RNA sequence: GUGCUCGCUUCGGCAGCACAUAUACUAAAAUUGGAACGAUACAGAGAAGAUUAGCAUGGCCCCUGCGCAAGGAUGACACGCAAAUUCGUGAAGCGUU
């Protein structure tokens, strides 16, 4: 059995959050060594190109593949859509604001003047 | 067309020589399209409770002026989610290995 934890911190740079998300997505993927070997026995030495070494024009993908990336796109898009968790419209406390822009400005002022 | 051939050669012509060397958006048209700040009618003036001065910024907006001056309502126009890359706790319940 296995165990780990990862706590959230400051967004410090957009890079940090991006990196966390990449970690998760990367861990998810599971590759088929079948297709890997199939692709391998055709091309051989072309498999291991340096930045500058080797070249074959284009690798054309079966559509079924393309569907995988499209699906992952939609998933990540949703997960990103949920970035900001909204606090429910609570009327219970005292109202001094005149509109929602004013309500939010009063909230930002509450953070900076204690 | 002009003159001269000592040309025929009459005074008729013809010839020869010289001299002279290329205009033009071809149109009296026929077209074809857009404006007059004119009517017509609507329309109808920044800021802050009210009444009002203005100087700017921006640009597929101009107008009067010789203008790099000045003026034109401060010349006009310039506001409904002006939301952008990207999350995670704490508890509970349910179903699963
Ligand atoms: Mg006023
Ligand atoms: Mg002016
Ligand atoms: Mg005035
Ligand atoms: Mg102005």
């Amino acid at each position: 059995k296995k165990k780990r934890k990862n706590p959230d911190l400051g967004f410090s740079d957009y890079a940090a959050a991006q990196l966390r998300q990449y970690h998760r997505l990367t861990k998810q993927i599971k590759p088929d060594m079948e297709t890997y070997e199939r692709l391998r026995e055709k091309h051989g030495e072309e498999f291991f190109p340096t930045s500058n070494s080797l070249l074959h024009g284009t690798h054309v993908p079966s559509t079924e593949e393309i569907d995988r990336m499209v699906i992952d796109l939609e998933k990540q898009i949703e997960k990103r859509d949920k970035y900001s968790r909204r606090r429910p419209y609570n009327d219970d406390a005292d109202i001094d604001y005149i509109n929602e822009r004013n309500a939010k400005f009063n909230k930002k002022a509450e953070r900076f003047y204690g």
